[PDB]
C-alpha cells in the first residue's frame, strides 16, 4: 500500500518507525499524468519528491536540442532535494514516463524533520553517496566502455531496478522509446539501434514494444566491460 | 599552520570558527612520500582525508589497465566520504602526485559531528550535492564537448584550483605528466597533446614540464 512504499525510501531506513508514520503523513498525495512534466532543467524549486508509482525520467540538455538521461525512478526513489543543499537550478527535468503517483514536501517541512530526526540527515547523506557512486560508475562506462558494452550495461541496470522473473527470463517493462534508451545510455540512435538489433539477432535479449526480456544475463553481462 | 589551511575546507563553511578550531583537534594527521598509494579503488574505507598539504589524483581504472582521473585535489580539499556515507569500497584510488600531508579521521568521528552539529551535517549535503551538479557536468562534457573543449575545460579547472598570479598571466603548477593530464582529460594521449600544441601554437598556454602559464585566460574559458 502507499504507506509501505513510502516508508522504503532511503530517507527513512533506520529511522523511529513511528516517526516515519506520523511524518509520510504530512507529505501530500499528488498524480501525474504520462508524459507530463513535473519541472525542468535550470527552473528553481525546493520541492522533493518520493515517487509510489510509475516512472520519471531525469533529463540534461546539451545546447544544441538534445539529451541525455541521467536515469530512470521509480517507486521509493527520491528526487528534488539536490536544490535543498545545494541552492541553485533544477540540475535536470523530471518527466513522467508512465502515469507517476508520488509523495512531495516543501524543504521548509524537510528541514524541520530533520532537526527533529537527524538520522534523516544521515540517510539523506548516504543517497547522494549512493548516486556519486552510481554517476561516477557512469562516468567510467563512458571512458572505459563502447557502445555495445554500455547497452548491455544499460540493459542490466534496468532489469535489476524493475525486472521480474518471467518463464526462465527477466521481463523488463522499461516504458521507454528506442531513443530514450539510447540517451540513457549517451550514444547515438544509430548505434544504439545496432547494437540492441545484434542482441536481439543472437537471443540475449527479445524486443516486444516498449519492453525487453533478458534470457542470458551472463553473455550480455560478458560484453559490458 | 595547519589550523587555517583545514578551516577553509568545504564542511566547515559558515560553522562557528572556535566550533571548527575545536573539531580540527580531534583530527588526527599523516604523511606520504611523493607516487605513494593513500588506497586503492574497491579497497574497503573507513577513513576520511583533508589535504593540508600537496596534491592527489583520483583515479579509477579498467580491468585491461588504463586510468582515468576524476580530478586533482589539493589543500582543504576533502576525500574519501563516500565510503563514510555509502559503506561499500572505494569509487577510486588515492594517489600522491607530491608529497602529501593530511588530517583524517574514521568513520565513527564523523559520525559524531554529523549528528551533533547540524551545520557540519548541512555543509556535506552541499558538498555531495555540489560534486553531483560537477560530475553531471563532465560526464555531459564526455558526450557533447569536443576533446580539444575538455583540455580547455581541465586546463581552467586547474587553474582555477591551483593558479597563482605571474607576469599578469596564470602560473599553474599543476605536477602532473602529459599522460596524467591526458587521463585526467580522458582522452587518448594523441588528441590531448595535439590540442595543448595548437593552443601554444597560439599563445593561449605555454607548457613547461609539469607546469603551465596561462596567458589569455578569455580565449581559453571561451573554448571550453
Ligand atoms: N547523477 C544523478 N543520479 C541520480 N539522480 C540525480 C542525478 N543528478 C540529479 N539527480 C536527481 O535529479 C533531480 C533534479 O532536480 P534537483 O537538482 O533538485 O535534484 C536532482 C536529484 O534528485
Ligand atoms: N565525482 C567525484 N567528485 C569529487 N570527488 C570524488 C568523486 N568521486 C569520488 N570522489 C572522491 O574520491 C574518493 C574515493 O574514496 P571514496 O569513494 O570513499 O570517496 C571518494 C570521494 O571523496
Amino acid at each position: 500500500g502507499v504507506q509501505e512504499i513510502l516508508s522504503r525510501a532511503g530517507i527513512f531506513q533506520g529511522v523511529d518507525p513511528t516517526a516515519v508514520n506520523n511524518l509520510i503523513q504530512d507529505m501530500e498525495t499528488v498524480r501525474f499524468p504520462r508524459g507530463a512534466t513535473i519541472f525542468d532543467e535550470g527552473e528553481p524549486g525546493d520541492r522533493l519528491y518520493i515517487i509510489t508509482s510509475g516512472k520519471v525520467k531525469l533529463a540534461r540538455h546539451a545546447p544544441d536540442g538534445r539529451e541525455n538521461l541521467l536515469t530512470i525512478m521509480g517507486p521509493s526513489d527520491m528526487f528534488g532535494e539536490l536544490s535543498i543543499f545545494d541552492p541553485g537550478p533544477r540540475t535536470s527535468s523530471a518527466v513522467c514516463v508512465t502515469e507517476v503517483h508520488a509523495a512531495t514536501m516543501n524543504s521548509d517541512m524537510l528541514r524541520n524533520w530533520v532537526a527533529d530526526h537527524p538520522a534523516i540527515a544521515e540517510q539523506l547523506l548516504r543517497v547522494l553517496a549512493r548516486r556519486l557512486r552510481r554517476t561516477n560508475a557512469s562516468l567510467a562506462d563512458l571512458i572505459f566502455t563502447d557502445v555495445p558494452g554500455r547497452v548491455a550495461k544499460t540493459l542490466l541496470q534496468l532489469a535489476n531496478r524493475f525486472g521480474t522473473q518471467e518463464a526462465g527470463a527477466l521481463r523488463v517493462n522499461h516504458d521507454l522509446t528506442q531513443e530514450e534508451i539510447a540517451q540513457l545510455v549517451g550514444a547515438s540512435r544509430e548505434t544504439v539501434n545496432k547494437a540492441l538489433a545484434t542482441f536481439a539477432h543472437r537471443g540475449w535479449i527479445r524486443l516486444e514494444g516498449k519492453s525487453v526480456l533478458i534470457v542470458d544475463t551472463e553473455h550480455l553481462a560478458r560484453r559490458a566491460r
